[PDB]
């Protein structure tokens, strides 16, 4: 049934990964997903079987109040990272850690340093993100996790732990650099942008990273059709940083909606009036998106080396009329993305929009974990559909 066209010139060993922090929080909650065949199934040997070979997994300080209550979002700590790259390693997947310097949710608007680093000076901050990075990278060696690559900071657009002054700002690029370094040189350091379609922004970074002597080696970009322009220029300011300061480039994020329906009760992300789509809200959409995606980043060329999906599963606990029943699960385990806990940290947006999923509709996998058809466009991209 399914369509999709071989993507021209894609490398045979390209970056084919997806970021499911949200397991978690979600097995826990009672979620459980299955094969093709409709056998339950560990989602990360089906994500193997699907072609993935990475697994992206976001890391947040201390995502929890003063008394352990979790702020959601998959409650996404060094443990669960350990938990995830475990099995990510045991089904032959590299893992990508994805340190957002913060206990919560790291993006263009929000940069809070850690709880533990909000009375540090500068300089201790500094130390005291190096030193994490370096113990967290270790603890996840001692569990035998095949680390590939370490983004440090997510989405850093405006700031990161705290700072926002770009001088600051490398400084702490390369403390966390650095902790990578000393782990492990065969490990790629990543820095994460977004926002592509701005005239002149990555230009303005990397000139500005350049600048600063920021030691990392993949430029990486968040890219959701949605709102991040065209593929074409997509590829055009990818190929100009690549071209430009020698560095590998890729897709850290992105995704698309198979569907407009809600399944859990919390309002979704998208499809929303204004956001652009270029495909029909469809499983074919969504995976002519993905291979689309696959081919903007490919034909950056030697440079391009791969592409994340974003959460292709954090699919809902229970049917949208459950609503008030779903609420108990995701206060409980964190299956949501925050919790009414997280009010603390971030009063101003998951304070009060605190609740469910909001990709359920741009998961990889229908609402009760049966996969879609279009998880099999990791394998397609490489052949095209018969
Ligand atoms: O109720 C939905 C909620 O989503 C928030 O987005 C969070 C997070 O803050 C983002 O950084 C991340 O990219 O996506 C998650 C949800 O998938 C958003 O900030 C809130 O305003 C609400 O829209
Ligand atoms: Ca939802």
């Amino acid at each position: 049934g399914l369509y999709v066209e071989k993507v021209s010139g894609l490398r045979k060993d390209f970056i084919k990964g997806v970021d499911v922090s949200s397991i978690i929080a979600l097995e826990e909650s009672g979620v459980a997903f299955y094969n093709e065949s409709g056998k339950k199934q560990d989602i990360f040997k089906t994500l193997k079987e699907a072609g993935v070979n990475y697994v992206r997994v976001r890391i947040w300080n201390d995502p929890y109040d003063a008394n352990g209550n979790g702020y959601g979002g998959g409650n996404n700590d060094l443990e669960k990272a350990i938990q995830i790259g475990k099995r990510a390693t045991a089904n032959g997947m590299k893992l990508l850690a994805d340190f957002h310097y913060s206990d919560f949710w790291a993006d263009p608007a929000k940069q809070k340093a850690p709880k533990a680093w909000a009375n540090l000076n500068f300089e201790d901050k500094k130390t005291a993100l190096y030193q994490y990075t370096k113990q967290s990278l270790k603890a996840m060696k001692a569990a035998g996790i095949d680390i590939g690559m370490v983004q440090v900071g997510n989405e850093t657009n405006g700031g990161l732990a705290g700072e926002t002054d770009w001088a600051k700002m490398s400084q702490l690029f390369n403390a966390g650099s650095q902790a990578v370094r000393e782990t492990d040189s065969n490990i790629l350091v990543a820095l994460h942008f977004t926002n592509p379609e701005t005239s002149g922004r990555y230009a303005w970074i990397a000139e500005t990273l350049h600048r600063h002597h920021v030691d990392y080696d993949v430029f990486a970009s968040s890219y959701y059709p949605f709102w991040h322009g065209t593929l074409k220029n997509l590829t055009s300011v990818l190929t100009s940083v690549a071209d430009t300061y020698g560095k590998k480039v890729m897709v850290a994020e992105t995704s698309y909606t198979y569907t407009a329906e809600d399944g859990d009760g919390h309002g979704n992300t998208a499809p929303k009036n204004g956001q652009t789509l270029n495909n029909p809200v469809t499983v074919q959409g969504q995976a002519n998106a993905v291979r689309d995606v696959i081919q903007a980043v490919s034909d950056v060329g030697e440079a391009g080396i791969g592409v994340f999906y974003w959460e292709p599963a954090w699919i809902p606990v229970g049917p949208a009329h459950r609503l008030e029943k779903n609420k108990a699960l995701w206060e409980t385990y964190g299956s949501g993305w925050a919790t009414s806990y997280a009010a603390e940290y971030d009063p101003e947006d998951a304070g009060k929009w605190f609740g469910g999923s909001a990709v359920d509709n741009q998961a990889l996998f229908d609402f009760k974990g049966r996969p879609l058809p279009s998880l099999h466009v990791f394998q397609y991209v490489d052949t095209g559909t018969p």
